[PDB]
């Protein structure tokens, strides 16, 4: 009767919603985009209800724009935004305070004095994180001491905190459960990661009401019903990272892939080990085989697609993501040019807060297509860049990259990354790898699936692109690029 | 019967010709550009052809659209874009290699040698000169070098070297003179500015045959004659430059003007006596009031207005260098934006053959408005970064700047101008000030005028800008200028 399941995915940019057969195949498709509140320079801001909204939306139209009934779908999935931060009034059951991105830098000052304050081991040892506004951990403190009663409330357990699912649950429950997952959780700051908990330390430290926490569940588990009707289940969550890291099936141990959207984010499973790493990664949660707790080497990088936007919508250069393909081959090469994308500071290896974005090497004859291209070459010195690390804690040769993201579809730039890497690089048939890894991790919640290697048809490789460039030819243009990044680096005056 | 003087100006992207009455009057303009090649980044080249053939035009035009005849023409004025060397054959009359640009930097490797050598004082002593790519001495001895039996034929008089003065002439007169005069002399890097004469150090040095070198002249004299016809007469010789100080009437010590065009030239007078830089700046010779040497102290700045001509025709941001004013007071600020134009590397006071250009502090909220506006703000910041040499040097305060170019259109810039020196800026009425220059030098010199005091009341200041800024504001900004410069510099590997 019930022959499908349901993703949900609430991205950094818009709401979608998505529904499978059991063939895992993608019945439909819906999806509302939602504004981008930037109160003010570095600062990034959602309407947890405009954020919902869509979601809902989604959801439906769904459902009726292919004409299936509540009565057909399994389970739902939900995938979301990892840091990004939102406290509500619970009896109210509204927000106190937008939601705060995981884009977000007003939390620079505090991160600074924790900085101070020898921290860094006690977080990047029980956190597997770094210090940085990145992590809502000092998100919710910047609430906290924003809001007048707050803390009080808080404590009496009156206010509660979410992240982007948590939130979801809530309302999909009714105010019924208040539940997050691992994956999810690590990205706090405030959680020990082999111990599975929150983390008083921090929870103090960052002075914090254990009150308003929810509980931390497994990826694949039931957590409860929604009366979309005809009540419906919840049976998987996981980061959108994580979520599609699984949808792609890595899941044990060396797997990595590298997604390419607003930014780029290449993990690798550790397996049942959680790495440290030594050279500027995250250690992490994932989704092992069965929606069950397991490790991660984790490479955040800030400007990807969002470059690319950059060029489209303030700049003017292109009128498409996809012109910009055109334009970078109209050129032979960048023409010396650098573009280094710290619009934001850079993270990644580096987690310098005090970087600006920077264009290097101009000369008389550089143009625009120059700088296009430049701009997409970009993208892949960073994946280099970690790359390398994740080798390097990971103490494990890639020979092959797995990815996946919008800009996925951007041969050049596909290509480009082979090359630069000189590796092989592969590109998925499907490409809502992630949705598909919430309605796996969700239908493995529910027996509707007993197994991966069911759904291991999904995975196959489109397009392999080998690497066409010289050693030399290789690390002759890394150099250059490094030479920038430094020149990047520590820009803003603190 | 003769009631005009012809100016012939050939610049670094356009020829031009300009007409003159005796109260000297603008008659008319005639104007062709020319392709400018860069054959390699951080190379530029002329068409020592395509420059004769449009600097012939000019003329034509200029003459049969304002219906003169040669009859009614004295003489005829000449100035030129400063260090541009062109080697041809003579017998043949044919360049031998594209004209090297002042603007190339690809001598540097030269250059490095000669520091070696420990020449700077010899340099810097007997040409009032530095070691860098922007004088001819090393662009010739680059062709050279480049070329096969040249050093032979040069060495049998088979070969010809100059400037571009030194070419034109040449073709006014079908091959009848090849001289030049001081000032485009002294540019080379070979004329002992004590001796007025070429000077052998240098000339074994770099290894040039005394053969292919030209008679070294005044500035005011008749060299010969034009059967463009019906001959005509050339009485005057300049590097634009010098020929606007004069137009100014800077013409005597102290007397300093600030021109904005292609690149940026500030020069004052020291009159009889050569004072010597301390600061990065140039030891040069300049008209005394009767056309007579002088001396001068000068700054030089490769990239100006054609930071612009780059927004506009590569960048594309704009489809008029009007335009940009517009678009810049269409932002309040540059939005922490420095760009810095080392297109061809930095100049004085700097010197550095290495930087390249760069574009600084990005941020997601900026717009190709803020960029654009950087670009005109890194000339005002570039002008005091001399400014404040030349007096470093000078040992002067100026209370005013007098400014002329291309560029003195541009009100933004021009208050933008006066704010960060903080300094009044005077715009006077007539702006030919160079075409001026040549002008009276040739006229000047057939007794077509007798006295500069004639033309004297051309200065008049038309528009007179004073700084709205606070001094704090002020150094403000330089500040990050500075920054910006100094992570631009040595970006070349060599
Ligand atoms: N073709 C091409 N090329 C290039 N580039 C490109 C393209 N397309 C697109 N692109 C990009 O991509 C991106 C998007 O995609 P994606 O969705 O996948 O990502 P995400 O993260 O998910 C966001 As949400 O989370 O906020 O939604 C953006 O950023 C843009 O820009
Ligand atoms: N408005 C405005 N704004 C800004 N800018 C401008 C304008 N107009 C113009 N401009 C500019 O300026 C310049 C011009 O002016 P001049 O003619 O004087 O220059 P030379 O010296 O001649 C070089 As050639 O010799 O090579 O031509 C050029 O560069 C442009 O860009
Ligand atoms: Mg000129």
């Amino acid at each position: 009767e019930k022959k499908y399941i349901v993703a949900l995915d609430q991205g950094t940019t818009s709401s979608r919603a998505v529904v499978m057969d059991h063939d895992a195949n993608i019945i439909s498709v819906s999806q509302r985009e939602f504004e981008q509140i930037y109160p003010k320079p570095g600062w990034v801001e959602h309407d947890p209800m405009e954020i919902w909204a869509t979601q809902s939306w989604t959801l439906v139209e769904v459902l009726a724009k292919a004409d299936i009934s509540s009565d057909q779908i399994a389970a739902i999935g939900i995938t979301n935004q990892r840091e990004t931060t939102i406290v509500w009034e619970k009896e109210t059951g509204k927000p106190i305070y937008n939601a705060i991105v995981w884009q977000c830098r007003r939390t620079a000052e505090i991160c600074e004095h924790l900085k101070r304050d020898g921290l860094e081991d006690y977080i990047r040892s029980n956190t597997g994180l770094v210090i940085d506004p990145y992590f809502s951990g000092t998100k919710v403190k910047w609430i906290l001491d924003h809001v007048e009663g707050s803390r009080e409330r808080a404590r009496r357990g009156e206010l509660l905190f979410g992240t982007v699912d948590t939130w979801l649950i809530w309302k999909m429950t009714q105010g019924r459960v208040h539940v997050t997952d691992y994956t999810n959780a690590s990205r706090t700051m405030l959680f020990n990661i082999h111990t599975l908990d929150w983390d008083d330390k921090m929870l103090e430290v960052l002075d914090i009401p254990r009150e308003m926490l929810p509980e931390v569940r497994r990826s694949s588990e039931v957590y409860g019903q929604t009366n979309i009707g005809t009540r419906i289940p919840i049976s998987g969550i996981a980061g959108d990272q994580q979520a599609a890291l699984f949808g792609q099936l890595c899941v044990k141990e060396g797997m990595a892939k590298n997604t390419y959207g607003t930014g780029c984010f290449m993990l690798m499973n550790t397996g049942e080990k959680a790495v440290k790493s030594e050279n500027g990664l995250l250690t992490t949660i994932a989704c092992g085989p069965t929606g069950e707790v397991n490790y991660a080497l984790e490479g955040a990088v800030f400007m990807a697609g969002a470059s690319i936007q950059w060029l489209r919508d303030e700049m003017k250069l292109i009128n498409d993501a996809y012109d910009s393909e055109y334009f970078a081959t109209k050129v032979q090469n960048t023409n010396g040019v650098y573009v280094v994308p710290a619009f934001t500071g850079l993270g990644a290896p580096y987690w310098d807060p005090y970087a600006r974005g920077a264009i290097f090497g101009l000369t008389r004859g550089v143009n625009a297509n120059h700088i296009i291209r430049a701009t997409l070459e970009s993208i892949a010195y960073q994946t280099r860049d970690v790359l390398e690390a994740m080798q390097a804690d990971s103490g494990i040769r890639l020979h092959a990259l797995r990815v996946d993201g919008g800009a996925v579809a951007n041969n050049f730039l596909m290509q480009f990354q082979s090359d630069i890497l000189g590796t092989r690089v592969e590109r998925p048939e499907v490409r809502e790898v992630t949705a598909l890894g919430a309605a796996y991790l969700a239908g493995l919640a529910v027996g509707f699936w007993q197994n991966l290697d069911e759904l291991q048809e999904k995975a196959v490789i489109e397009r392999e692109f080998r690497p066409g460039i010289e050693t030399t030819e290789r690390n002759y243009r890394y150099a250059g690029w490094k030479k920038a990044v430094k020149r990047a680096m520590a820009w803003e005056e603190h």
